[PDB]
């Protein structure tokens, strides 16, 4: 049945709740972003109002064929009225089109739902600064102190420098980058830009990217793999067997592959700095796991919450085990005692 942490009290609303059939009492279904664990359930046969960003609405129409009459895109940073309730969509610093949602309940309670987010100090200057938030529905994906990672900027500097050095030493090397969803576009686009190439990809992935309102995108991507020396493949193909096979397909144009897997966290982070990352190599194939995250680190999450000072926190991730739930609740209490709220 629909879990309580997907329902907004005092409303008829749900968030990211498309796989439970008709949720009893739901008058508007919000969708924070286009990732499959959140949209699971949607299709051309859905006939209730879906509220989302413009970008998410482009993906719903083009990729899932949801009918236009049921898609209600809202502008960001703008007070809107939905079924009699004031709402605002904020940038979540997650994947393209991802939002946080502020609900202003008729009784005066204010609720923020983060969806999936990567907390940032820039959020401390949005419309969130303007009033008190009472209840926080929090993306707790990496809510434990072991989870550190570098800035996105540090990670892209590493990737760009590695790629440029490799291809300048060997102009016959091919760069491959893995993907299995939207998000992390900066990895492949920044590498193609330093090399003077477009990124080559499947027709399906090209279609997906053309829904994202990225500026000048026609100049950066292509379905012509032969004209490109940065290729995008499914994340499942980023292994030695899959890469050897791909190299065969390129007909002796290339003699070396340098591949990137943008993981979330991996326990090489507890020890290793970004400067010290090394690849796995077999023959003329090397594979780099880089820690490019679109979720908050522990410290980023903690700073956001201690700034916001909510009265009640409802986790939305890692809620399936009692040990995880109890650990998170202990951190929330530490944060509150340290900060004084
Ligand atoms: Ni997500």
């Amino acid at each position: 049945t629909c879990p309580f942490y997907k329902k907004i009290p005092g409303t008829g609303f749900t968030v990211d709740a498309f796989q439970y059939g008709v949720v009893e009492g739901c008058t508007a279904y919000f969708l924070t972003h286009f990732h499959s664990d959140h949209y699971a359930g949607l299709s051309k046969h859905f006939t209730f109002p879906v509220y989302c960003s413009e970008i998410t609405g482009n993906l719903l129409k083009n990729k899932l064929h949801v009918q236009e009459q049921y898609i209600h895109p809202l502008p960001l940073d703008t007070e809107c009225i939905v079924n009699g309730v004031k709402v605002v969509l904020l940038d979540a610093n997650h994947c393209p089109g991802a939002v946080m949602i502020l609900f202003y309940l008729p009784n005066g309670t204010v609720i923020l739902h983060t969806g999936d987010f990567r907390a940032d100090p820039s959020m401390e200057r949005s419309l969130l600064a303007d009033q008190k938030v009472h209840m926080l529905y929090l993306d707790t994906t990496y809510c434990s102190p072991e989870y550190t990672f570098p800035s996105q900027q540090e990670v892209i500097r590493f990737a760009i420098n590695t790629a440029f050095e490799a291809v300048t030493l060997n102009p016959h090397a091919l760069v491959v980058c893995g993907t299995y969803s939207i998000g992390k576009e900066k990895v492949f686009l920044a590498i193609a830009d330093v090399l003077g190439s477009k990124v080559g990809m499947s027709q399906e992935k090209y279609k997906t990217l053309q829904c994202l309102n990225i500026p000048e995108i026609n100049s950066l991507i292509t379905t012509d793999m032969c004209s490109s020396l940065v290729h995008l493949l499914p994340m499942m193909q980023i292994n030695f067997k899959g890469l050897q096979s791909h190299l065969k397909k390129c007909g002796g144009k290339y003699n070396q592959i340098l591949a990137f897997r943008p993981t979330g966290w991996t326990h090489s982070n507890k020890f290793t700095r970004i400067a010290d990352v090394i690849p796995q190599t077999k023959g003329n194939i090397s594979i780099y796991g880089i820690p490019y995250s679109e979720h908050s680190s522990y410290l980023e999450m903690k700073r956001f919450v201690q700034w916001l000072k909510p009265q009640k926190i409802i986790p939305t991730v890692n809620v399936g085990t009692w040990k995880s739930r109890s650990t998170m609740e202990k951190y929330f209490r530490e944060w509150k005692l340290e900060a004084g709220y």
